[PDB]
Order: structure tokens, then sequence, then C-alpha cells
């Protein structure tokens, strides 16, 4: 028996009053789909005559699996984006540009403005602390081999007439010379000087000097000849000074050399030496001696004679005449 | 001939001993399935009328394009985590502490503490190396325009008297001053001095010093009067001298100016001129000569006459009278 | 009725030429399926009984919800790769060896070398900028507190002839020393000096020094005897001199100690006291005095007599002399 089964299109199915008996099967014409009756329900509300229902397939597909848009988004939200962030190249880029403690380079300048926790007195302190008690190397090294600059190595100035700390302290302890300053003969010479002091101030000696030297002098000078010609320097001197007046002055009245012995000395007071034999000096007492014959343009107020090599007084000659003048008078 | 087909629930096929005929169909009523009888099989064994593999479905998804968890996790894997990392800001937030080699401004401190490698010798070391060759400007400006201050500006220090080189060397080449100390007339002088020296060292010199000149003295001092008063400055010198004892002492015998040529010298050992011209001098060989008048509280030991112009001695007078009186005796 | 249908295995139907009439049942025995004729197309292409379309499925898997490669592959694209970048640590790592403005201590050393914009005049520039004008504090603190070193703290040098600027340039304002070098009596005495200066340059005098003293000396200095000994430092002086040859040298002629007013100055030129009274000077005009008996080993070049207390001269002695032999003749 070849069986056919009511059979319309869906749409027509899709309205129709007829109800499938219980079991019994209808066709849908243009799908080829089938549904079984209830009994009691119109043909549009049968399911099909097989499951569709996704737990019941086979060859399932792992969703579960499968990553979801929110886990997905989650585990993203915690990683960074690109350029919130630098890579290790422009980190480079930036860090190659910052001077490291070990050590480096500066092609700019390094100024310094300092807030000062306590400005730390006595050598834990200064805006540079230079600390090398544990090395052998040098502390500032400030050199140039340029022609001409504008500018000197190193300067030190303080604008305010209160101020009250040195510009340069130096506390030196050692084997050697506290400050050298050595100028070397130029192929160029110049008409300054090494150490060149300048004061104004009226009311302290422009450079103050003192030591506690046991053979030596406290200021010490040599003036070497620069050339050969025993004659070249004949006006060279070891120390030269002069007393001078006020541009726009009307003189001065301040003294030449002024030495003293405040506390008292039984020292030559000046001493003056030539190939290291006395020549001339001044006794501590203000006795004078000279090995060479002297001069006086002028005159000679002193003491009468003495001793035989004293020097005569018009007082003791005319004295010894008018004694023989008269003594001789046996004349009566 | 409306066919209907051996039926009951579900849960009753589930359970019923009835071999279907093959290609009989059986329907389960509660659910509106159908199976087809393969004449051998219980009902619960027998599949739907119709497929349920996921491979024969119309409208599949494309699950192939999903990601997977797996895959999700590794991609991320290679990422970084927000905080592992830090943003361009952050970056930036610390880098502007860091002072970078083309400049900055140090607002705290800088403190050295050397490794040494060798140390460097002659201006390749030192912690602080400036070379400024080829540029034209300071090596380094220390001021400081504030009141009071409680340290210096640049100050050197060494503790240990074996330590052996200089706290300051200067070696200058150049056409101007090596050092230059300049001090400026103060509107509240003090009693302080531009470069104040002190020595404890009783074996050297406090201030050595040393030149060359051809026709210059090697130390040159000038005193300016500080004011017009031609008779203002009564007091100042050029030079002063005091030489005194050690506090608790019994006193000194240390000399006032001593001068020497140890080599020997053609010069003039003391000269003094006022108004560029010679007043009073002390001859190489010790004679001395003086423009004006002078007085000796005292006596004159010195050297029979010779010429007209030579002082009288005691004994020349005395012998030239004990002459005369004699030679007179014609009275005899 | 039991009804079976037309039936074969699939492959078999796969082949067959048997037309199904519409809407009867046909069925693949070795698979259980069905299908139904449309009364004109050959079994293998009527579909299934019952849909098989992914849209119709109970329980349909939330394919929307899943993420996709794409949608993920973007996703991570805007996101960091870990290598790429620095975990915060290496940042920090790399951070922690660079100083920082605030301030660090520099292990290693610091070279300058310098561009110069304009080299900056007079103190805003300088590699080394250090303004404490709103700090208490010292400005360049360099010690070591080593035993011995291979270089000093500071050094300056300058290699060219022509070089233009100072070394050290201090321009001072304050009410201490501009500069001070204290040297502290040393367990272990040097040979070497605070202050030393050394120049080559016959043009220049090795240290220079003006001042503008009202009541003190431009140049003032202390020699303390270093012990107790009145009689200790029988060899000390204040200033020592020494005029001497260039080595390998026929003589000098350099002068010793060369005073003078250009100006003009109504001073003692040179006044020499010992407990604060005058025992020699030379006046202003050349005359000189002296407190105690003084000698000369040789003659005195001076001018005749006029007081009672200037001494006799070869001239006046003989005069008065030759006027006695020839007035006494009255022994006509
Ligand atoms: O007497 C001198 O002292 C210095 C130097 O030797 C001292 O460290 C020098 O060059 C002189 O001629
Ligand atoms: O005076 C100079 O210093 C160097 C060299 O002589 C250093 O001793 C040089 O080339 C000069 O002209
Ligand atoms: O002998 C010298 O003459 C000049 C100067 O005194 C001219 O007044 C000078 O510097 C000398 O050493
Ligand atoms: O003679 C002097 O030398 C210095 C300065 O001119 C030298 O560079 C100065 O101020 C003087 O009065
Ligand atoms: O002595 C001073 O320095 C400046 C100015 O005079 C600089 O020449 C100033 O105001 C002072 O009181
Ligand atoms: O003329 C002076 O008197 C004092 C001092 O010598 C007092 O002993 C001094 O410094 C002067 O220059
Ligand atoms: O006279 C002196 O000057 C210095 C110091 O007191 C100046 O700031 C010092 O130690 C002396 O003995
Ligand atoms: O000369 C020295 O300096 C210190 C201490 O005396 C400082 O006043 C020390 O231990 C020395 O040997
Ligand atoms: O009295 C001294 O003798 C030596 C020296 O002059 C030897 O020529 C010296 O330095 C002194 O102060």
């Amino acid at each position: 028996l070849r069986v056919q089964f009511k059979r319309m299109k869906a749409a027509e199915w899709a309205r129709s009053d007829v109800i499938l008996l219980e079991s019994e099967i209808g066709f849908e014409t243009d799908t080829g789909f089938a549904r079984a009756g209830d009994g009691h329900n119109r043909f549009s509300d049968l399911g099909y005559i097989s499951p569709l229902d996704y737990n019941l397939l086979t060859n399932k597909p792992n969703i579960d699996g499968l990553a979801t848009k929110v886990e997905t988004a989650q585990k993203l939200q915690q990683k960074a984006d690109k350029e919130t962030v630098y890579t290790k190249a422009e980190s480079k880029q930036e860090l190659d540009k910052k001077l490291n403690l070990k050590g480096g380079v500066m092609t700019g300048q390094l100024k310094f403005k300092p807030a000062a926790t306590v400005a730390y007195s006595s050598s834990t302190g200064g805006a540079v602390n230079i600390d090398l008690s544990s090395t052998r190397g040098a502390g500032v090294v400030v050199y140039s081999d340029n022609d001409t600059s504008d500018g000197p190595l190193m300067s030190l100035r303080t604008g305010k007439e209160t101020f009250n700390q040195s510009a340069l302290f130096v506390d030196y302890k050692g084997t050697t010379n506290a400050v050298n300053i050595a100028m070397r003969q130029p192929t160029t010479p110049n008409f300054s000087s090494a150490l060149n002091i300048t004061s104004g101030n009226e009311n302290g000696s422009a450079m103050q000097l003192r030591g506690s030297e046991k053979a030596l002098g406290t200021l010490k000078i040599t003036h070497e000849n620069p050339s050969i010609g025993a004659d070249y320097d004949k006006n060279a001197a070891a120390l030269s000074i002069d007393i001078v007046k006020k541009t726009n002055g009307a003189g001065t009245a301040a003294q030449g050399i002024y030495i003293n012995s405040t506390s008292g000395t039984t020292g030559k007071l000046l001493r003056i030496r030539n190939l290291s034999d006395d020549k001339f000096y001044v006794k501590s007492d203000g006795g004078f001696y000279a090995k060479e014959t002297s001069q006086i343009d002028g005159n000679l107020k002193l003491k009468d004679p003495t001793a035989n090599d004293h020097a005569a007084t018009k007082a003791y000659v005319d004295k010894a005449i008018s004694e023989l003048k008269k003594l001789i008078l046996k004349k009566h």
C-alpha cells in the first residue's frame, strides 16, 4: 500500500481548521516537513516529527571552550594599551639623556639653587660635597686649552657687604704647599701677575699674613734674573713699594715700610746681606752698621766723642781748640 | 485512509517489549516524535525519523571564526599587565626628577664619593672634570647675594698631616692675572683682609713667592690713600711687620726684614725713593747714602778721615791737636 | 494496519530510479531516516521529513556573546607586548642609577664639555653655576682625609699663552676675609708653604697687591715664635729676600727692597720700631735717625758742621787748626 498523507502548502496548513487525529501524519508539500496530530491542536501548533533540540545533536561543536566577549574583555582590561606606555626603546631613548651616579658627560649647564635643611656646617654640606678620603684623584679639575675665553675657570662672588663667610676657605694639613700658583715663562709675556690683590677697604690690610718659622721668613721672596745677563735686570727688585694718592687727592702721608716688635725682640730688626754676609743692619736697639764707607749729603747730629774711633763734633773740636789757644798763653 | 501509528508516552515506550517491524512508525504521544522500527531493536534504541547531526544543519553559525579560551589565553600572555608597567605618565613623572646631561637645576645636594680606577693623573681625572677648551664661558661660578651665610662659597680641607697634594693647584698660562682677588670699598668696612694666611708650621714660610722680573719687583705693593686728605692716612704703611712671642713666651729673637743675595748682586740692596728720586739707599757693598741731614742719638764708630769731607774722629782731632801743642813749642 | 514504507539502504536509495509519489514515505534502512516524495524528484534530492535549520533549534547556544578571532585580534593589537616594554621593576632598576635634581651620590666621574650658547657673561654662566643667595650653606666643599693622594683637591689650568681670563677670580664683598688659607701646626712639619707662588714671566710681578688702608699696612706680616724659647728663632725673619741668578748665569743686578712714592708722601719711608717705640727710621726727605750708637766700618762723606752737635769733617778740623797755628804767631 503506497500511503500518502493529508497535505497542503505550509501557509495553507498554517490556516487550516483541520485537526489531525492523534498520531496522524500531515505533510507540508512546499517544505517536505511533517507533523503528527495530537487529536486536538491546529496544525501550526504541532511540533515536528523529529527533535530540534541543540542538546540531542550529534557532532556538537565545543562551544564550551570558546572565549566570550565578557571573559575576553576583562582579561584584556588587565593588560596595558600600546600608547599609555613606553616601548623599551623610548624608555632608553629618554634614559640615555639622564646623567648617572656612576658618571657621565654634561654637555649642558648645572645650575644649583639650594633649599638648605640646615645648610650643614663644617664639611658634610655645600651644594657640592666632594669627599676624596678614599680616592687617589683630584677633587675639582677645571682647565681650558682655548685661546681666549670670556670668563675664568672658577669665580667666586658675594654681593652683600654684610656677607660674613669667606669666598675661599683653605684649612690645610699635609706635607706640600697648601695653595700653589705657578706661572710659566710665556713665549708671549703679560703685564699681569700670578696673584693680584686689590682692596678698597680702608679698615683692613689687603693681605694679612702670619707664621711661626723657626729658621725662615714668614714671607719669603726670591728674585731670579730672567736672563743670563748679570747686568740684565738692573731694575727689578725683590719687593717694590709705592705709596700713592687717591685719584684726585691732596697727597698721602702713609708710611713706606713699617716694622715693629710689639712684643719686643733681640733680633736684628733690619738685616741686609750680600753673598750671605752682613753689609748693613739695624741692631734691635736701633744702632746701625755698615761694611763700607758711607755718605750723607747733609749734616750729622750726634753725641760728643768718648772713644778714639768716635766721630768728632763741632763742639768737641772747638773745645779741644778753645783749650789749646787758652792753655798756650804762657805768653801771660 | 487516515493512518495512525502505534503510540504511547515516551516513558511508556521507553519500557515496551514492543519491537517495531522494519520501517514501521511508532509515535511518542507526549513529545510528538517518531521512530522507525528496524525489525529487531527495542524502541528506546531506534534513533529518530530524521537527522540530528550538527554537520547537516542549514544556517550553520561560523563557529570556526570564534576565538577559543586557549588561543585567547596565549595571545593575552604576550601582552603586559597594567601595573607590572608604568604609564607613559608615571614614566615622565619619574623622569623629570632626574638631571639630564644637557643641563638642569639641582635643588638638592651632590655628594661625591669616588671609587678611583687610576684616580687619573694630570687633567683627565678629578671627580669633577671640566674642560672648557672649546667654550667661552666660566668653569665653576659660585656666588651668593645672601646677607649672611653659615659657610663659605668654596672650602678645601685636608685632615691628615701626611697628606701630600695641594688643596689648590694653579698652573696658569695666559695674558691676564693667574689669580685675582678683588675687594671693593665697603659701605660697612671690615677688619679682615682680602687674602689672609696663617701658618703654624715652624718649618716652612707661611707664604713663599718667586719671580723673574726684568724691570719689576717680585712682590709689588701700592698703598692708595682712601681719602683725599693728604694728611689722612698718617698711619698706614705699604708693609707692616710685627715680630712677636708665643702666647705664654719668654720672647723672640726672630729678625724683622732679612735681605740677601745668596748668589750676589750689583743692585742697591735697599733703595728708598720719594717722588721717583733716590733719598736713602744701601749700596750692594753696604755703603749707605742719605739726601738730608741725619741724626744719631748716640755715637759713631768710624775709620779715621782721609778726604776733606770725611768726618773727623776723636783720634784724628786729638792727634791734630797733640801735634800743634807740641810743634808750637818753639818756646824750646 | 501495521504500515511499512518503501525501503533500501541509503546508498541504494542514492541510486534508485524510484520516484516517490507526493507525500509518500520512503525509508533509509541503514540510517533510520525518512523522506517524503514530491511526486517528481529522485530520492537523493528530497530533503528530510523534519527541519535541520539551526534557527529553529531549541536550546540554542549563545553564539552571539562569543568573541571572534578578529574582534579579539584588534582588541589585542591595542595592548602592549611583554618585552616591547619594561616592568615597573626594570624601570626602577634603571631609574635608581640616575642622579636626581634633588640630590644624590656620584660614585663616578662628571666630565663637562660645554657647547656655549653665549658662554653667559658675569654670574649666570659657567658649566657649574651655584647660587647660594637664599641658602646658608657652602658652595663647593671639597676635602679629603686620605693620607696620600695623587692629585690636589682643586686644580685650575690653562694651556695657551694667549689665554685671557684668570684661573680664579674673586670679587668679594662681606665682613670677613675674602680668601683665607690656614695651615695648622703639624705633628710632622713640612718644608713647603701655605701659599707658594712661582712666576716665570719677566714682564709682570709674580704677586701684585694694592690696598687703601687708613691706619694699617697694605701687606701685614706677623712672625710668632713657634716655641717659648725667647732665643729659639734667632734666624726667622718677618720677610726674607734673596736676590739670585739664572741657573747658569753671569749674575744679577736686580735690587733688594725698592720703596717709592711716585705720588710723593710726608710719611716715614722706612720706619723701624721695637716695643712700639721708634729706633731707626728714614724721614720722607731721606734723613735717617737712630736711637743707639752706630758704626761704619769705613768713612763718612758729609757736609761741614754748623751746629755744635754736628760731626766734624777733616776740613773743618784742619781749618780750625790751620787758623790757630797761624793766629798764634804773635811770634811775629
Ligand atoms: O721654592 C720653590 O717652591 C716651589 C715648589 O718646589 C714647592 O712645592 C718652587 O717651584 C720653587 O722654586
Ligand atoms: O707655554 C706653553 O705650555 C706648553 C708646554 O710648553 C708646557 O710645558 C706650550 O706648548 C706652550 O706654549
Ligand atoms: O726700579 C724700579 O722702577 C720702577 C718704579 O719704581 C718707577 O717708580 C719699578 O717698578 C722698579 O722696580
Ligand atoms: O694694578 C692693578 O692690577 C689690577 C687689574 O688691573 C689687573 O688685571 C688692578 O685692579 C689694579 O689696580
Ligand atoms: O658694594 C656694593 O656692591 C653693589 C654695587 O655697588 C656693585 O658695584 C652694592 O649695591 C653694594 O652695596
Ligand atoms: O703705624 C702703624 O701702627 C700700627 C702698629 O704698628 C701698632 O704697633 C700699624 O698697624 C701701623 O701701620
Ligand atoms: O689675625 C688673624 O686673622 C686670622 C683670622 O682671625 C681672621 O678671620 C687669624 O687666624 C689671625 O691670627
Ligand atoms: O693636625 C691634626 O688635625 C687633627 C686635629 O688636631 C684637628 O684640630 C688631627 O688629628 C691631627 O693630627
Ligand atoms: O736668617 C736666615 O738665613 C736664611 C738665609 O738667608 C740663608 O741665606 C734664612 O732663610 C733666614 O731667614
